[PDB]
């Protein structure tokens, strides 16, 4: 640890060369996106055997006994899978393939081709419907699967094909069937758009063709499904039915895939994906222009996945709602209100989709405002959703467990947004991120723009590089506190790299060095401050320190002990260096208002003094006044936000983030501070929790930690709102001052009492700082 361990890493990603090629990574990445979000080439999708099918199906509009799309008849007949089945190859989900397979025999029996595809896709769905043991067996199942498979079931029964019609399972589906039936309101079918509009196909029994055209889509579809469309279009002969299907046959050329368009969904996840990876830096243009387009389409009755959705869908509307208050759009969290009963309702639909919408809805409700009950309620629903999945038996389903999905619920539960190592939190990710995802709706699909090589070889690359650099800082830390003077106040413990990883784990990016090694300069220094001052000296020995900290003169020092010179040199030292480097960045004055800092600082530490020794317990309220100031987070943020390459602040400016007595950035920042680390120490003077206890004698410990934690909740939503706000301050000072207290969060997080644990901080350090990525 510390120096030697440092100083023996030697890696390889910082010569220029893996930058170079990291620069190569991302243009390439750059003109991949760029038909999904600047030219015609939007929604990129894989192929549905199903829905093509289905398309195949439409007779030519001539009379002719042919095919209207006799392209994707011989996409058919060219494309079945070796086993007889027809889907993606890479991925066997067994609902799809029966599902697909039966829509392809079908439609090759229709217009008599295919005899030899007909006979090994029938000798499929008998093979494999007969493995089907009981209902562990399934698997995961595609959207509607138990309503359609036995209406196209049916439809191969009066063809007398030989398939097993007498199956326990084939009996069970249809009993589902009629559950789900059960609980439709048939009258609203035309009233009230509603997601059975994407499998109209599966229940043309029930369906009046001539009411249902009050809830097809602008764009003639009904909701964005080709087969569905394809279905009415046969029973109706709507011209704007045939438009769509003509819209994606020109698209895709000779298939369809199972939903059209998906262009808000699929621009949300490349800019999620982009975002979890770590390398949302290099894609500022791409992101804005997917997000403004996102924006431009977002409304008071929420968002579906294609933006001609007449309905809202909750899994694109929470993640649209997440991201674009996280690239500070203003949104409201009353768009959710889409999505209750009157509260909320979603698990209707297909699972993988349910749970996605309900992770999503979780992960937005972390990004609350003050004031914002809707979404402390959404976060409760979400979390006992998520909860009773993990113990649903689909959620282990062998296509959910070759996803991990127990896992990534389950991971998704236990991390706060607010609690976490943003470095960490993207080197994690870039080991779960999936090249060849597979998604599931009416059948098995996957979106490329999304799901790539590009995107993962690039996250493990620049999370390395950033790595490398880091690590030859942290050379340069360990080299200078050796020789700083600090290691001889033994009766402070040696933190550098703590206090380094602090700061690096959020301000990362390599233009930003000197904030992290002033930074971290000042916090070692500040932890030999508070154990000089609350621990190791008596109070007439920081009287007088206190008194040289008033009179900024080197020459009073002969009047203070030993240990106290040398303190109070190095301490001028680090001041003066960090003021000369922000006047440097700043360009004004600056070295009388870090001075002010200073002292109002350590007049705080002073104050504590005073209570130590005259084992004084404050009320609650003087406790925080003088906690804001004495924990030392604010001097700490400005020698850091200041000096960031690049980034002006006005004292104007600066005021909007920093401005003691008033609930800023900084203010906030010192509040969870103090009062985070009480919640996790204090059972390890006096804390907040003791002190609310003489202010309330009758009160007990639990009432106490309680109250804390109504004072910190309020805290984070305000933290929240000031870091997200849109205002004229340079975002990455905001940014500094926010992911600064998130890693401090994650170093207070679960507070119980019982106390910060240094093999946790050990092993962040590990894998944020030492530990690259295998590539
Ligand atoms: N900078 C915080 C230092 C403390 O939390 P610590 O207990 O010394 O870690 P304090 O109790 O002095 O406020
Ligand atoms: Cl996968
Ligand atoms: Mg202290
Ligand atoms: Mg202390
Ligand atoms: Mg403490």
């Amino acid at each position: 640890w510390g120096y030697d361990l440092v100083h023996s890493l030697k890696s390889p990603y910082i010569d220029s060369s893996y930058r170079e090629r990291a620069e190569v990574l991302v243009s390439e990445i750059k003109a991949m996106l760029n038909p999904a979000i600047t030219g015609d080439g939007e929604s990129m999708i894989t192929p549905s055997a199903y829905d093509t099918a289905w398309v195949a199906r439409v007779p030519a509009i001539d009379g002719s006994a042919r095919p209207q799309f006799p392209q994707t008849v011989d996409w058919i007949l060219k494309n079945q899978l070796k086993d007889g089945s027809w889907g993606i190859q890479s991925h066997f989900l067994l609902s799809d393939r029966l599902l697909a397979t039966l829509s392809c025999v079908l439609v090759l029996l229709k217009w008599n081709v295919g005899d030899l595809q007909v006979e090994q896709g029938i000798e499929f769905i008998k093979s494999n419907l007969e493995l089907v043991k009981d209902e562990t067996d399934q698997d995961s199942l595609v959207t509607d699967f138990e309503i359609i498979f036995p209406s196209l079931l049916r439809e191969a029964q009066s063809l007398r094909l030989g398939l097993p019609y007498d199956l326990p399972y084939i009996h069970l589906l249809q009993t589902k069937r009629q559950e789900r039936l059960a609980k439709l309101s048939r009258e609203e079918i035309y009233a009230v758009p509603s997601p059975l509009l994407y499998s109209l196909e599966g229940i043309q029994d029930i369906v009046e063709w001539e009411r249902i055209m009050e809830v097809q889509s602008q764009d003639g579809s009904f909701l964005s499904s080709p087969a569905s469309t394809a279905c009415v279009f046969m029973h109706t002969g709507d011209a704007k039915c045939l438009e769509f299907l003509n819209s994606v046959m020109i698209k895709f050329g000779n298939f369809v895939p199972c939903l059209y368009p998906v262009d808000l969904l699929e621009r949300l996840l490349i800019v999620d994906n982009i975002v979890r990876l770590g390398i949302y830096r290099h894609f500022e243009k791409e992101i804005k222009e997917a997000l403004d387009y996102v924006y431009r389409h977002w409304n008071e009755r929420g968002i579906g996945w294609g933006r001609l959705n007449p309905i809202a869908d909750l899994e694109t509307t929470a993640l649209g709602f997440r991201l674009l208050r996280l690239h500070r759009y203003n949104v409201s969290p009353a768009i959710f209100d889409n999505f209750k009963d009157a509260k909320f309702i979603c698990s209707t639909g297909q699972f993988n989709k349910d749970v996605a919408s309900m992770l999503n809805l979780y992960r937005a409700s972390q990004l609350a405002f003050p004031g914002e009950n809707i979404l402390d309620e959404a976060k409760s629903f979400a979390t006992k959703y998520l909860r009773e999945a993990l113990e649903k038996s689909e959620t282990s389903s062998a296509w959910n467990n070759k996803q991990n999905l127990s896992q990534e619920i389950k991971y998704a539960l236990k991390t706060s947004w607010h609690a976490s190592v943003p470095r960490v939190e993207a080197k994690r990710y870039c080991q779960v991120y999936r090249p060849d995802y597979a998604r599931i709706a009416k059948c098995v699909y996957k979106l490329p723009y999304v799901n790539n090589e590009k995107f993962l070889e690039l996250g493990k690359l620049d999370f390395n590089i950033i790595q490398s650099i880091h690590q030859e800082e942290m050379k340069n830390v360990t080299s200078w506190f050796r020789d700083s003077g600090l290691p001889l106040f033994t009766f402070a413990r040696e933190r550098p790299l703590e206090f380094y990883f602090l700061v690096a784990a959020g301000t990362y990016e390599p233009q930003y060095a000197k904030c992290r090694f002033l930074f971290t300069k000042v916090a070692c220094l500040q932890t030999v401050l508070d154990d000089m001052y609350d621990t190791y000296g008596t109070l007439d020995e920081l009287k007088l320190f206190t008194e040289a900290v008033r009179r900024w003169d080197l020459s009073f020092t002969e009047n203070l002990p030993d240990y106290m010179k040398l303190c109070y040199q190095i301490y001028y030292d680090i001041v003066h260096e960090v003021a000369w480097e922000a006047e440097k960045e700043q360009g004004r004055e600056l070295v009388s208002f870090f001075r002010k800092g200073w002292e109002d600082y350590l007049l705080g530490y002073y104050e504590e003094a005073e209570w130590l020794a005259a084992e004084y317990v404050p009320t609650l309220d003087e406790y925080i006044k003088n906690g804001i100031t004495s924990i030392g987070q604010r001097i700490l943020l400005l020698s850091g936000v200041l000096i960031m390459d690049g980034q002006l602040l006005s004292q104007e400016a600066l005021e909007k983030v920093d401005y003691p007595g008033r609930r800023v950035l900084t203010e906030l920042n010192s509040l969870i501070s103090r009062l985070a680390d009480d919640t996790k120490t204090y059972k390890a003077l006096a804390s907040s929790i003791e002190c609310y206890m003489k202010d309330h004698p009758e009160c007990t410990e639990e009432e106490a930690l309680d109250h804390i934690y109504s004072i910190l909740e309020p805290a984070v939503k305000e933290l929240t709102r000031e870091f997200l706000k849109p205002d004229d301050v340079p975002f990455a000072c905001k940014k500094m001052l926010f992911e600064e207290t998130r890693v401090t969060m994650v170093i207070f997080k679960d507070g119980d009492g019982f106390g910060v644990s240094k093999l946790e901080v050990k092993d962040h350090i590990k894998e944020c700082l030492i530990e690259p990525l295998p590539l």
